[PDB]
């Protein structure tokens, strides 16, 4: 684990409802650089099941459209990790929430992407703050970010 | 002017030479994005003129190769300040350097791309630290850094 920022005490009942992928970053550049690039998601809602595990809604830009995408990530006996069914199992760490305006959290396989999820499409620059510090310790070589406008669109457009 | 930091007392003479764009930042995501992004541009040599004027060696990624570029900067009545030949005359700041191991520079037209630039192909921390700096003041949205390895490919491949 590159990423050892955890958020101790998470409650993931209260980060349900709507986000915003206001910032994104990774540890390699093609990560993130083209639009149907493999870890450029946008976050819609998080949906936490009643067993702890997590259902994520996001938007992903494929074959030419901004596709609608369901995720669900299984809880671990680490309350702030969670694990994802893809090829290779890999995890989903929350940093750091206040549940009511800021989300920070990084996925993980040697590869990493980052996000700043805020509640509002508004430009929240603590929440921005606190990604930026939570990253300087990560080896990362992309970073992105949206504005209001890009906000209110399918896939940031 | 967005960008108003500018360097103080500079000798454009003492900027020839070898340069490695370590770092890269712009106003719109677009502007760097794909490899092909009008404004992704690799610095290969500065070879200031006798006249003061700077010309610019640089590798640019365009149609399927990376091709080798040169520009002339020309003079202003500001030692700091440069204008290049493009449609629109955009200008071009420096924002500081200490001449033996970084440079930090934006262009401008509503837009803006800045970048570190470095001597030699390794991290330099505390230029990223200083270039870091000079941009939380200007509205970025993309942000790129390179990798030794990528530092001595063309193209930073
Ligand atoms: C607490 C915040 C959790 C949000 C989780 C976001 C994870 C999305 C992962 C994309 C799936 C990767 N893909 C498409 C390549 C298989
Ligand atoms: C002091 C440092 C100065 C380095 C100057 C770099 C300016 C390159 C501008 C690219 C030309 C834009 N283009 C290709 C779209 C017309």
């Amino acid at each position: 684990l590159i990423v050892t920022q955890t958020m101790k005490g998470l409650d993931i009942q209260k980060v349900a409802g709507t986000w915003y992928s206001l910032a994104m970053a990774a540890s390699d550049i093609s990560l993130l650089d083209a639009q149907s690039a493999p870890l450029r998601v946008y976050v819609e809602e998080l949906k936490p099941t009643p067993e702890g595990d997590l259902e994520i809604l996001l938007q992903k830009w494929e074959n030419d459209e901004c596709a609608q995408k369901k995720i669900i990530a299984e809880k671990t006996k680490i309350p702030a990790v969670f694990k994802i069914d893809a090829l290779n199992e890999n995890k989903v760490l929350v940093l750091d929430t206040d549940y009511k305006k800021y989300l920070l959290f990084c996925m993980e396989n040697q590869s990493l992407v980052c996000q700043c999820l805020v509640r509002t499409p508004e430009v929240d620059d603590e929440a921005l703050e606190k990604f930026d510090k939570a990253l300087k310790a990560l080896p990362m070589h992309i970073r992105l970010s949206f504005n209001p406008t890009q906000l209110e669109e399918q896939c940031h457009i």
